[PDB]
């Protein structure tokens, strides 16, 4: 039989030309490829924009393979096409309005969308066909031969499509036009190279209805045939994100990691780690130093580029040596272990649960965030929020199963130093979403916590499919369909439907949360803040004989705020890697010092000018890819914003006694960045 | 036959208790009066407001009077009953949105609402039953006896009434629930008050936008029935017309909606022939004026602007630089030259711009310069000609006397006048005393009522109102909300003369301040204005070591900035309506407490809606403004108007130093005084 490479492929958004694009990864946490004109990999990407200041797709290459695992292409013996068929959608706007965990069946079918209430985006459009149309779906393209190449675009629909949908005409607000979900390409040798959208994000509200991107998911089929006619067929699924901004720095849990757990405790992935028949991992799994637990303190260690978690310093320090499995080492390994958080339970309604607690302790001298410190998967809405009682709480990050069960038997003494041998799995299976945000997923960054769900695999890392094109091609997409409800498969833009509509969203909220760590069930209430002032004026320096009265009045100020989080809270990040917030400035010359107004080296709001949601949506190219400056040299890293379109930010310098009004505090100031729309 | 005064009532709207009301001022620019328990007036108000700060109603007695103009009352001889009904209504909602004089059918048939494409408010609803319930009308009342109340309520509509309408249910904006449009009295002796709204201005949608807003401002028709003795009786009628509040009622406004009527009168119904041909259409050159009854309120209406607005271009014509009272020749080139000074009307000719009121100066050579009179917007300074989709929309820039107060000028003027008494002219006190009360012009669209009270065709008669169909009529139908009194002249309904106004009335007040006005293109009022700033930056180091350089870094960058729709340069800062809506005021308070609420000393001058930041915030707060009044009443000649009753407390107030805004803190010699209302109070 066939199998198609990677299993769930990874495109990005990109607004530079169409024709101007860099190919994927070709590891987790490696730079996207330069190509050379026949569309193969040369050298990693020069610059991630081009000279406007325009961000360029990635793009990504599946390959096909025989029986005995050998490449396939359009020179093998034998073959006479390789017709590669990718249908990709967007059904966000169909889909229902994210409520955190909401929706995710793996708690149980009582926390279904339609038993916790959840609307539909777009309620007003309540038949079928008025759903379907909320859709973005061009059909089908198809690609075959040497060097092909084919807009997924609204004028070039087959008229076999029969229900093509999208949001027509000029839009009232951001983007006006849209017109395409992507291109197909073959390289020379007849390999696909899918690309995706352009960045579009428009729609007809101020609010938040009637809102589009051109992010997508969907089928990769993929038909080799043989010179004599015969043919054989094998599938895949690909998904489309908005920029990957920080490349070289991985998710302590990514999605290649979320596909593995899956597979080891749903497909039987890795026998000697778990035992189906019992559901449990195995005590006696050796795990191996560098495979299996290397990787997690190595990510660890990067996030400073982009965050501060100084607290997760100890965790990479070799304060002692991590790699001595011997008794006298154990206690070390067993403290460290035991700083991580374990995972909560997926039971409704349980609140005080190990991911809810924050620190060791409390008690001065043994006081340390517990591991990954990071938000969790619900740390936005309290157990009784959107008329529920019982809404489910995730306060605080933890590692996979399969990761923490590992982490365990290193802890414990089972691993080793030294080669181990791979998984059964692909490495091309895990350069695509090994490069994808694994956890917290709330919603994350490119799919969210569908991709938890066993239901939705063939196998793992294998993506079922539901129907095929001449379904599709009658019928459309099925708006209301819940693929983790029917466990039949996924439909084009099942992956990405749940994330915010527009991404953008999820970007400008991608930053820090401020979380309750008093109350297991609490992440937000109301406060009111009364301030009762009592102000009394006395009258001095007057001559002998004469006085004034005293005068007094009092005022009063109420403030409430229907939901703040509810204090003591922790400051916690969501999505450093793909999100950055702190991060130096690396402008090393005159002119880039000029236009950035700050010296090199200082850590500053990786955001700053972008000061709105709507700023957001129409200005993320204009923000830095944080890169590696160093890269020659490993194991001495040097990350920096580059290719920041500094232009498009106004500057001031406030000084603080224009705020407080003594001119004694002027000797501060505070730097202030911004988006004048009147810049030309 | 009987007769009912005035012809015209004005009540004002008031948010104090319901029982709680001062009663009419009995003559133009006269104070409203206190009453005694019998409900009639005793001496001028004491405090606008209740001791919470509320507004008291105004409410209007109306009189009705015999064959021989003897006062008909419950305790007259022949006389067994009055009773009296009076039909408010309010059809803002149900009208067409205001723009400027669009719709005015004095300046022809091709300005009709219908030929300007003028849209209706609430456009979403065009079924003639829908547009008839965003009318509030909650039927006719009726009250006799000796001290009758009956509130014009949503809970006391006649049976017989069977099309009554009002917004219902809970509002999401500003007031949540409509009840009343009033309430109608009679005194000890059966007279009726009308007392008007409590200040009701809510709405469905966000004015932060404005479609399904209601205000609580009505008018419409009163009728009087005299029964006697033996059982038969006469009826007479009337208008009622209710305003927002007079917060300075002792300024007069140069022409009030008295010299309209009047006007009105002489133009169109023979009420003056001796002084205006009726058969050719041209005043009598030959009419004397009386320079105390024609001229003398002029002068002494332009001299009271002054505590409500900076006209100081105007205080030539009230100096007394030469004497006003000298009718002779020696003196003629002196009054020619001060009615020179005032212009001339334009004709209501659509497409003639180039008239006298777009001319702003005698002229512009230095010497010879001075604003024309009045000094103050006329009623189009807002839209250009090319607005709305047209090519000829009617400007009208700068104010004019009426035609009527201007030919009075005239012959004062030509020496053609008296000093002593005179002959009254054939109009009742009574019928003066309530809309000279109101503002005459500008109407853009004015304060209490607009331009339809210039058609003559809204008349039976000077100063007298012609009713539509009656009271059986709408018992049936309803009101009408699309039909055009002006258009199809066959009389008013309830509603009918104040429904061209803002809904809600509040949007009239916070806007009703000053306009920037262009003066050199007559034409124009607004125009889109670019402005471009392009900025090179060059920077240079130095003071370096010997032989050290490094290059100068330039680079350039650009804004451009559009603003759409702005007053086109040059332009003159011009009031609206000093006396009813005033803007430069001074600060009152005489003791330590009201100073430091206050946070001002007495006597400066400062804007009277400081404070008053967002049309949202006037929708909620209007209530809390002064009311301007004469600090020393008693000493006639010698008036001190200041600000009396502001609500200070409910405005905070922050002293920004000029270096805040600068970042220079040399600049913090000066100070910026910032009022502003905390809604977290
Ligand atoms: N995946 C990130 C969502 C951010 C949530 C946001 N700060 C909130 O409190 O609503
Ligand atoms: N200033 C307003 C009009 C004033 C309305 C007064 N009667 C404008 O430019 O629209």
């Amino acid at each position: 039989a066939l199998s198609v490479h990677p299993s769930i492929g990874v495109a990005r958004l990109g607004n530079a030309n169409t024709d101007n694009f860099v190919l994927n990864p070709m590891e987790i946490g490696g730079l996207p490829y330069e190509h050379d004109v026949d569309l193969k990999p040369t050298t990693t990407v020069v610059n991630f924009k081009d000279e406007a200041g325009c961000i360029r797709r990635q793009g990504q290459v599946f390959k096909v393979f025989g029986a005995s695992n050998e490449e396939l292409t359009l020179d093998s013996p034998n073959v006479k096409n390789i017709e590669w068929t990718v249908h990709l959608a967007n059904k966000k706007a169909a889909w229902y309005e994210f409520r955190e965990l909401n929706g995710n069946l793996l708690y149980g079918r009582d926390n279904s969308y339609s038993a916790r209430g959840v609307p539909w985006r777009n309620a007003s459009k309540t038949a079928s066909s008025e759903r379907q149309s909320l859709i973005i779906d061009l059909g089908p393209r198809s690609v075959s031969g040497v060097m092909a190449t084919v807009e997924i675009s609204i004028n070039n629909i087959p008229e076999t499509y029969l229900h093509p949908s999208y949001p027509s005409g000029e839009l009232l607000q951001g983007s006006k036009h849209f017109e395409s979900l992507g291109t197909l390409r073959t390289d020379s040798q007849g390999r696909l190279i899918v690309l995706g959208g352009y960045g579009f994000a428009g729609g007809n509200t101020d609010g938040g209805d009637d809102w589009y991107d051109d992010i997508s998911d969907g089928s990769v089929t993929c038909v080799v045939t043989y010179s004599d006619d015969s043919s054989e067929t094998s599938t895949a699924w690909m998904v489309v994100g908005s920029p990957d901004f920080a490349p070289e720095i991985v998710n302590i849990s990514t999605l290649s990691d979320t596909c593995f757990d899956v597979g080891v405790r749903n497909f039987d992935l890795v026998p000697d780690m778990y035992d189906s028949a019992t559901g449990h991992y195995k005590s006696d799994y050796v795990a191996n130093f560098d495979r299996d637990i290397l990787p997690i303190i190595q990510r660890i260690s990067q996030y400073q580029w982009v965050s501060n978690v100084q607290s997760m310093s100890g965790f990479f320090s070799f304060q002692f040596d991590y790699r001595d499995g011997s008794a006298a080492n154990k206690a070390n390994r067993m403290k460290y272990y035991n700083y991580f958080r374990q995972l909560d339970n997926k039971v409704i309604g349980d609140y005080d649960q190990p991911q809810q607690v924050l620190m060791s302790s409390e008690v001065e001298g043994d006081i340390l965030p517990l591991m990954p410190m990071n938000s969790g998967s619900n740390s936005v809405s309290s157990s009784n929020f959107y008329d529920l009682t019982d809404n489910v709480v995730e306060k605080f990050l933890a590692l996979d199963a399969t990761q923490l069960f590992l982490l365990g038997q290193w802890a414990e003494g089972e691993f080793t130093a030294g080669p181990a041998d791979d998984y059964p799995v692909s490495d091309m299976d895990t350069a695509s979403i090994g490069n994808c945000v694994g956890l917290p997923m709330c919603p994350g960054i490119e799919m969210t916590w569908s991709l938890q769900n066993p239901v939705i695999y063939k196998d793992a890392y294998q993506i079922k499919h539901y129907q095929d094109k001449a379904y599709f091609d009658v019928n459309g997409l099925t708006p209301e369909r819940d693929e983790c409800e029917e466990e039949t498969g996924c439909e084009p833009g099942d992956l990405t439907k749940r994330m915010a509509c527009p991404w953008q969203a999820d970007f400008f909220n991608c930053t820090i949360q401020t979380v309750n760590f008093s109350e297991p069930s609490v992440n937000k209430a109301s406060q009111t803040e009364t301030v009762t002032s009592r102000t009394h004026y006395e009258w001095g320096n007057l001559p002998a004989g004469v006085s004034v009265p005293d005068q007094s009045s009092v005022s009063a100020t109420k403030n409430v705020d229907e939901k703040v989080p509810l204090p003591p809270a922790y400051y916690s990040y969501w999505w450093p890697p793909q999100s950055p917030w702190d991060v130096l400035t690396g402008e090393l010359d005159t002119e880039g010092q000029l236009h950035s107004h700050l010296p090199a080296g200082q850590q500053i709001n990786y955001a700053r000018g972008i000061n709105s949601y709507s700023q957001m949506v129409e200005h993320w190219s204009a923000l830095a890819f944080i890169r590696d400056r160093n890269q020659n040299n490993d194991g001495f890293p040097f990350f920096t914003e580059t290719e920041r379109n500094h232009e498009l930010f106004d500057f001031k310098e406030v000084l603080v006694g224009q705020v407080t009004g003594n001119s004694e505090d002027n000797e501060t100031s505070l730097p202030v960045f911004f988006i004048n729309a009147n810049k030309e």
